[PDB]
């Protein structure tokens, strides 16, 4: 038995809804506001289950916050483009299951080259036929996949935390497989799927950070804590202080 597979499938987030008056027309505001509301509410989560992953916590307390802080943009892109995918077979953006973004959705949030990007992703799930194994090692790989240039407090026991994340990941693709030319294609493919995480991360780093700058302007709320990392975390990443870690060079 896997143990270390029995700990991501208990600890997987469950069902969480955004809040969104569906009864309301489809404004920029309003989907803006409840996108939002649904990022604070995910929030919640993300740290719950980050805290109880394994090895986790022998983290440095402060690196813990920091990697949670940066790649929460990538673990939620992620769970959404798989939630798509399981749930409408990548026909919509399944944010929540109140928030469905239709095509007319996507142009209305004005973020249509985004949640196209973000809809080639869910495809891929399919395209890539990834097993809810994979899924979920991957998923916990992404939380260690940025970090600032000039390392974090224990940069040393991040590293051996994401090693062997990448053993993990490299252990459920062997753990069914005929020949070594298999095994390698997939962890390539799987490999280039989660980079491409990262550019569609920091498209919705430099959209979002945009709009908390004029959300006066545009009536659109951000709750507390969304406010306070996309003021305080997100411009790290914007101006090149934290930075993706790529398997392959872009
Ligand atoms: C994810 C873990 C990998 C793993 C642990 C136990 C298992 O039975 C397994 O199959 C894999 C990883 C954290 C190993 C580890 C052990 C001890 C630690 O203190 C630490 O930071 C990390
Ligand atoms: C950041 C954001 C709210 C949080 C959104 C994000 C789009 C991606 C996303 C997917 C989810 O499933 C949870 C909400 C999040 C994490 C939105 C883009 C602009 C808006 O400000």
């Amino acid at each position: 038995q896997p143990i270390f597979l029995n700990v991501l499938e208990a600890i997987e987030p469950g069902v969480v809804c955004a809040g969104h008056d569906n009864n309301q027309p489809d404004s920029f505001a309003a989907l803006l506001s409840s996108l939002n509301e649904l990022g604070e509410r995910q929030l919640v989560h993300v740290v719950k289950w980050a805290k109880a992953l394994p090895g986790f916590r022998n983290l440095h307390v402060d690196d813990q916050m920091a990697v949670i802080q940066y790649s929460w943009m990538g673990l939620m892109v992620f769970a959404m483009g798989w939630r798509s995918f399981t749930n409408v077979n990548s026909r919509m953006l399944y944010f929540a299951p109140d928030l469905v973004f239709n095509e007319y959705r996507m142009h209305k949030s004005r973020m249509y080259s985004q949640c196209v990007r973000m809809r080639h992703l869910s495809q891929e799930f399919g395209w890539l036929q990834i097993t809810p194994q994979e899924f979920l090692c991957m998923k916990a790989l992404l939380l260690f996949s940025i970090i600032p240039v000039d390392g974090l407090k224990n940069q040393k026991f991040f590293d051996e935390l994401r090693m062997n994340y990448i053993k993990e990941l490299d252990r459920i693709i062997a753990c069914k497989r005929k020949n070594p030319t298999s095994c390698s294609r997939r962890f390539y493919q799987l490999t280039k799927l989660l980079d491409s995480v990262q550019p569609i991360a920091r498209e919705l780093h430099q959209f979002t950070f945009d709009l908390l700058i004029k959300s006066h302007m545009v009536s659109v709320d951000f709750p507390e804590m969304m406010a306070e990392i996309i003021s305080v975390q997100v411009p790290k990443i914007l101006s090149g202080k934290v930075k993706p870690i790529y398997f392959h060079t872009q």
